């Protein structure tokens, strides 16, 4: 009991783009968004967190913990102290610990980007939230209802349990 | 009328880890194997797809434009000519075409990452063929049967259309 539907960038015969379909589950969150991105510097959606946000919407956020200082650098940059914000809370999530052969130990990245709306609608697929998926890349995206909805919903709250916060805060 | 199963790495509640499930449907192919990816350098899903060939199935590979002279260096070093075995073609895809800040011109990525199995049967996600997506990454994937098998099928298609013959060859 899933439907599932494709849309690329650039876009092929489809109305929207990726980007203004993500602007559209956006705008019409009622109780909760939860979002797990890898890169987020796309200064347009990140205002639509915000508006949500405003108008009582919770939203949770988790990032890729090597690449947070991107985020960080843009909501400072468009003069937004996002800590302040007590409807949005953004977390961290790493890869697996590994050892280096010169010894070092580090670790590695969380790979995985979806959009998770009222715990009803997801976004899933290659798209990061960043210009250079606007103006170089190709990639493509699933649009999902239905009974597979869960299944993002239990991995979402596996992955807030495993997220730390942000060493900056 | 779509199923759809999550597979995780590292591995949660299933039997099999994400690179023997891609063994497996390597193993089970009949006819024919498209494979879009963008890194390839895994050593022994390459001996799989190497020895389906060697049983008359026709496999297809695209692989990202920027990152192919890491697969063919890794088929040199396993002592394979790769060129030469008639029943695998290999091409490239770019991402768009594109200006930098200093106004050069550069193409991006194609960001997109699938195994489709005589024409019945995908593996999707965020898995990539190499080390790092074993040993130091989460990441996921979804096993797909039943319709939407058939846009994955189109898309391989017309990405087909789009490729070129390496330069390096
Ligand atoms: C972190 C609190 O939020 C959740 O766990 C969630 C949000 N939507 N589905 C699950
Ligand atoms: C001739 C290139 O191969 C295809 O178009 C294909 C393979 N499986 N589905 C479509």
């Amino acid at each position: 009991g899933t439907h599932i539907d494709l849309l690329f960038h650039p876009p092929r015969a489809h109305l929207l783009t990726i980007k203004e379909t993500i602007r559209k589950m956006i705008k019409e969150a009622r109780k909760v968004i939860a979002l797990v991105m890898d890169i987020f510097t796309d200064v347009d959606i990140f205002k639509e967190i915000v508006e949500a946000s405003t108008r009582g919407v919770s939203v949770y956020i988790l990032l890729d913990e090597s690449n947070f200082n991107h985020f960080l650098n843009m909501t400072e940059k468009q003069g937004c102290s996002v800590q302040r914000l007590r409807n949005i809370r953004v977390r961290t999530v790493k890869g697996q610990d590994y050892l280096s052969k010169t010894g070092a130990k580090f670790h590695g990245k969380m790979e995985q980007k979806f959009l998770l709306v009222d715990c009803q609608k997801v976004m899933y697929g290659s798209y990061s939230y960043m210009w250079s998926f606007e103006k170089a890349h190709l990639s493509m995206v699933q649009i999902i209802t239905g009974q597979l909805v869960e299944s993002f919903d239990e991995e979402f709250r596996t992955l807030y349990a495993r997220s730390c916060v942000p060493s900056s805060f």
